[PDB]
This record gives C-alpha cells, sequence and structure tokens, in this order.
C-alpha cells in the first residue's frame, strides 16, 4: 500500500484531488495535489479519525495541542486555489498511523467550519 | 478496525449506506444497510481494488469467476429498495482480505455498468 487518494466534497464550492505515495513503510508520505473554491489565506488541512461521511463531515470524527492528523495549512490564493505540496513523517499509509479510509478535510480557518472532505481510499 | 461504512452515490438515482462490523480479526464480517432507487430484482454487489473515485466508479478498477470482493447480489423490490443483511467470512476488516479504503459498488446486472459506489472507511 504505497499509493492513496482522496476526492475533498462538500456543501459548498471546495473541491479538489489529493494523492498520497509512500514507497517505503515508515518512510515519509508525500501529500500533493490541488483544491479550488477556497476562501484567499491559510486552511487547516487534516486528516480526521473515521472514514465516515453519512453526516457529512461532521460524522469524520475528531482529529486522528497536536494530532498525527495535523498535517498543517494548505494556502489558497486569490483566486481561490491552493496547490498541494507536502512531505509528512509523521503519517503513515500502514500500521498504526495508517490513514487509510480516514477522512482528509479541508477546514475553514487556519491551523494555529469542515468545508470538504473525502475518504482516503487506495491508489493504483 | 472492527467497524466500517460506505456511502453509496452515482450519477443516477441509485444511493444508500451499507455498515460492515467484524467482531474478531479470524470471524466472518457483518454487512447491512439499505440501497434505494434500484430496478427491481437482482444486482452485483462487489468490493473493487482502488479507494479511486476520481473518475467516479470507473476508477475503482477490477474485482478485489469468483473473487475476494465478490458479496453477491442484492435484492431490490417492488419500490426499488434493497434491503441488505448478509454474513460473510472471505471479506475482512483488517489482513490481507481487508476492504478498508477499497470501493463498494452496485450494479445494473445481477452476479451470475457502475450505478453507484463509494470508498469503504473506517467507522466508530
Ligand atoms: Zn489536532
Ligand atoms: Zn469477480
Amino acid at each position: 500500500a504505497t499509493k492513496a487518494v482522496c476526492v475533498l466534497k462538500g456543501d459548498g464550492p471546495v473541491q479538489g484531488i489529493i494523492n498520497f505515495e509512500q514507497k517505503e513503510s515508515n518512510g515519509p508520505v508525500k501529500v500533493w495535489g490541488s483544491i479550488k473554491g477556497l476562501t484567499e489565506g491559510l486552511h487547516g488541512f487534516r486528516v480526521h479519525e473515521f472514514g465516515d461521511n453519512t453526516a457529512g463531515c461532521t460524522s469524520a470524527g475528531p482529529h486522528f495541542e497536536r494530532h498525527v492528523g495535523d498535517l498543517g495549512n494548505v494556502t489558497a490564493d486569490k483566486d481561490g486555489v491552493a496547490d498541494v505540496s507536502i512531505e509528512d513523517s509523521v503519517i503513515s499509509l500502514s500500521g498504526d498511523h495508517c490513514i487509510i479510509g480516514r477522512t482528509l478535510v479541508v477546514h475553514e480557518k487556519a491551523d494555529d467550519s469542515r468545508l470538504a472532505c473525502g475518504v482516503i481510499g487506495i491508489a493504483q
């Protein structure tokens, strides 16, 4: 399990696709993609505990203060677009800190209300 | 991972929520829920390899004759509703036969077009 993908959707205009790649167990996770429809500026970007979208982003639960799921912020430009490119060694695509089957969420405000989310699935 | 859930959606009216529960990692998986918007009769019900819905159900790829993700059929009644209740000892919510982060699909034809799908996520 070295690749994953998430389709972000919400009740507003936020939309995006986020890819994850992890070539080696324990090794870093590359996280990259693009999100549009945001207000200009910083937005919280987190993996939440449950891949449960039966009630939208609300059923995703709490963060998977500092949590393993706190990826930090994405940045939207004046056009409302955030190009994402992160390396993170705290999340994983295997083992205990595995984020597969969990939910990725983009928040209304900056890290240090849930605008869009999707369940993180295994990719080819 | 002892519980999972999947929200099924497509381009047409097929929609529903499927729950999974596995008390013990060796034991069977209970699968239950409801899907509406189906033509009366049998429809193929399968877990496909990738939890990738960037291109709708198409990107979910192949079945995860007999494959591990081949759950059988669901039956829609005369109102187009399939009430699902099954116990499956082939799939799992952990291990090599894990379906978390893969895609559940309901099909136009019976197992003997992908009408809706969703990525299977960890549930509380
Ligand atoms: Zn946190
Ligand atoms: Zn098959």
